[PDB]
């Protein structure tokens, strides 16, 4: 597994954005052969989204034939509610680019059969063959999306009960827990692993235990992210604060192995 | 991988038995499409067998279209002998339920070609497609069936030489010299090929195995840890087996699986 | 995974040779159906090559229908240069046996398309189906061939930049002149290695003690590539006593007893 050690989150976002553009332009997407991109939400990928937008503004990439899949959506919340995952993506990304409505895919949190909605999504992915690049972040406990630790590595898109901790964390909702959704639809670990490439963004001191588990730890189902060690092409892009629990030699190792790719970041 | 932390072995057996009944009833087996169930022997699964027999007597499940496969059998011991694995399965389980002779499968320890016998067993499993649910226990050193620690994850059904410790253990039931030297056993790959694996684990002497299984990483010295790579594996355990786990670990799964725990 | 604990490298070599002989003669190779053998270079496999030669001279095995692939080759260096992997293989093994020229496969380090040459090499391997037995060594840090630690387990045959440590090491064979030492090598990938039907890794010396520990007692871990062999269907490590220094007493005791029958006479 690749590690990209950078100093600040801003550089992480730039490197991640540069990496996404590199892959799009090498792929040469067309209407028949779209580039298929998996996408996350939250504070971490936000620097990436703004780097991408400016790169697009500068004429360095088009999303006209890029198809996207997001990892998550709240169950029960209006799609156009400002706190929906859909809203996060449109207001922080899609609205700023030349992406096409038909090429955007998000889980529908408000159908009358969650199982069927989750299956529809998996089928849609499979209809393109394979996700070309999947971006994500990682929980403090190494989890991915709303998949619990000890999630099966072959787990698929399904409904998840939000943890008590997550719910009180997300109390955007007028400081009210009763308004926070109890369930989310989320992609599975197997759904993730099926991507041709996985790129995980890791920033902040709070993720230091998770990075250690992912980089120096061994394959362990309690730290879901460590499973990427078995994936054919996986990248982690990280900042200096997230490296605190690593050995000095570990950082030295990857900083030098990736030296050529770190230049200009 | 799932962990079901329960108080005592009695509840483990009942939980496992309920889960087997759920799967059978969800599957709706028929003559054409039987339910295929992998089975272990020994003290631990005994509770499960007895609860199953009760549920069946209560009208809660039928084994008429259930096909079974066992993990092991001794080499050289008469099938009808009281200490055979065949005898264990009939005297403690099969004789009590509506299962059909033609759907019971066990290894034959007394052919003139063990390699072919083992091959025959694998072939028959594959004539049903897959094993739908495989129940097992686990060694103190995390091994499965008669597979050695450090067994290949792709190991198949084969003859195995019994360790002198296992043979010493069984001396009560025979004098060391009349205790069998070899067993036929399914491989780790045989096991992993199942749709679902349920491993029952009870007692203070399995705490290191459980630790390795749940908190440890994937390691060929603890065969059971490979379950972490299985699509659907679940471990059902008792309090004495959790002594080497962290408090937070037990707490995690106890609360995660709470809705599946109630009643047990 | 199998661990064969032996006293000294001499016996490790004789064991590995006899295992290679055992697999060839059970396979019974012909023109139509050759035995495909993957091979390493260096001081450690040397003892195996010597014992293989003595076994062949006494009439115990024939390489007439044995097909070979090697792990590595320097980029930019004449293939007949004494320090090429080709030269190692020929001078220490191939010149001494009844192997056929057309059945020998090595990477060409001197084409104008390294990617195309690595692709050609993978294609040739697949044209035989599988490598029946792949013999290798391990780095002090657990790496395989010229694959970096943290190499994808799916990595394929490709060009690799030598670390300065390795280039410092090989400067002796280029007469103390690092500026003579090759900058690149072509190497089979970890996915390439793992595709073999069987993998046998030789581990000798006190300096491989940590790699062997990571490999045998450690868990599956991309920083120690050799630990992925825990996931391979049929892997064996043959090792000497110096290499076991970081293992537990009981770990050596277990495999020594487990493999006692296959150890006798070694
Ligand atoms: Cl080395
Ligand atoms: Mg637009
Ligand atoms: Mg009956
Ligand atoms: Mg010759």
């Amino acid at each position: 597994m690749r590690l990209i050690p950078l100093k600040a989150a801003a550089q992480v976002g730039k490197w991640a954005a540069a990496h996404i553009v590199k892959r799009i332009n090498e792929f040469q997407p067309t209407a028949e052969r779209p580039f298929v991109l998996g996408l996350p939400t939250g504070g971490t990928p936000l620097a990436t989204y703004k780097a991408l937008i400016e790169m697009h503004k500068a004429g360095e990439v088009s999303f006209k034939h890029v198809v996207t899949f997001n990892m998550d959506e709240y169950v029960g919340l209006a799609a156009d509610h400002p706190e929906s995952y859909r809203s996060f993506m449109y207001n922080n990304f899609f609205n700023h680019i030349d992406i096409q409505e038909e090429n955007i895919n998000l889980l529908n949190g408000n159908t009358d059969d969650h199982e069927a909605e989750c299956k529809r999504y998996e089928d849609k992915i499979k209809s393109y063959g394979k996700i070309n690049l999947f971006m994500g972040g990682v929980g403090n406990d190494g989890h991915i999306a709303f998949n619990e630790p000890a999630s099966s590595l072959s787990s698929r898109t399904r409904i998840k009960t939000l943890t008590e901790d997550t719910r009180i964390a997300n109390s955007f909702f007028d400081g009210d827990i009763n308004q926070v959704p109890k369930y989310a639809l989320t992609i599975g670990v197997g759904t993730l692993l099926d991507a041709q490439e996985i790129m995980i963004l890791v920033t902040g001191h709070n993720k230091a235990l998770a990075l250690q588990a992912a980089v120096e730890g061994s394959v362990n189902h309690l730290w879901t992210v460590s499973a990427l060690q078995l994936h054919p092409k996986a990248v982690i892009v990280c900042d200096e604060p997230s490296t605190q629990e690593l050995k000095v030699k570990t950082v030295k190792y990857f900083t030098e192995l990736e030296a050529k790719n770190i230049v200009g970041f």
